[PDB]
């Protein structure tokens, strides 16, 4: 049934976690507070933006997302502390599965795609970085259609770039919210539930659950 | 310039710190975490549901909210737990200020509306119950539009209700995300920060702050 893959970024291959330390040794002991505040406001202004129908590009709401949280825990937030910290996303690492994982994913023939709302510039920074733009067929940005997931506008973009239908797209992502936006598309849907989350209550479930992409090589 | 006035409900005349007590009383010691964790998951399926175009009334996003809240927890949320505590909301308490406050704005002859996206149900049950129905002119759900904000669609019912145009009506919310998007949609824009919290980072900047609806009343 499946014949492509469509990936998210943040979270799903890349751990967001790796940005901790950069933003420990910036502001010690408030390294990991600075963090979770961060991923929180960058959701939320992608969100909130697409509503109000201002958009900006992800790597403006990342900065603006760290304005914020900075000044929200009174830490002083410098020009340079900024450039460094979000640059820290540039070069963010795979889970240690990904590499391996993707490889064989490929080596199935099957059409690799990352729908991510990262600029072009961040998604061919980070992929790059860890090497692994040789095995991605196609990076999708959000950029083009100026607005972010789960927007569908968003969702039809990896449809016509893979030229295949949704049906025909598994879509993987760590983000239950994205995942709850993908299945109400059209695209079976497999969430990767490392942490033993639990689902968001949004009216729907994902097809597939399970806790890394290990799991998804073995779906097929 | 103003002749009307368009107030959020939740957070800006009744406190949600009044759920903190009944949900303690049902999950002791955790009363606090199953609140902030309700409130924010509310919101987050208010925005996200509208994105997905897939709208249900705030008293179903609510209980929605609650039973992820709850479950991510770890806390057994029964039926009746779960009605109690969802009626916790239909019977919010007002600032100390606001009843007073509002007596005196509507004596300036103003029109008073509150924009809230709490079904017209929810809506006329809190203030009722606070005996403020009598205060205010226009009590206005986003039900109507199926679309939450910080979408224009909603904040254009409060144009057409008040007979006023935008430019004439003074929009006061304590949530920084909701007086941005107000702001820029055209409405005079009046931020009440009791907190002394920052405002977000999303391009705006209200053209008042105030820390009670005392110096709102003052600016008349």
């Amino acid at each position: 049934y499946i014949k492509g893959i469509a990936f998210d970024l943040y979270g799903t291959l890349f751990d967001v976690h790796s940005v901790v330390g950069r933003c420990d040794e910036a502001f010690p002991g408030r390294g990991r507070e600075i963090s979770a505040l961060w991923r929180q406001k960058q959701l939320e202004y992608t969100w909130l933006r697409s509503l109000m129908n201002r958009y900006v590009n992800f790597q403006q709401a990342t900065e603006d997302a760290l304005r914020f949280t900075c000044r929200h825990l009174g830490l002083d937030l410098d020009a340079r502390t900024r450039s460094t910290l979000c640059d820290a996303y540039l070069r963010l690492a795979p889970f240690s599965e990904v590499p391996d994982s993707l490889r064989e994913l490929k080596r199935r023939g099957l059409k690799l795609a990352i729908l991510s709302n990262g600029s072009p510039q961040s998604i061919d920074a980070v992929v790059s970085h860890a090497g692994l733009r040789d095995g991605f067929d196609h990076l999708l940005s959000v950029d083009p259609v100026q607005v972010y997931k789960p927007d569908n506008r968003v969702y039809e973009l990896a449809e016509q770039a893979l030229g295949l239908d949704r049906s025909a797209i598994l879509f993987v992502s760590s983000n239950a919210w994205d995942a709850t936006g993908a299945r109400y598309f059209g695209f079976p849907t497999c969430w990767i539930n490392r942490t033993g989350n639990v689902f968001e209550e949004m009216g729907q479930t994902p097809d597939w659950e399970v806790t890394s992409l290990r799991a998804v090589v073995e779906l097929f």
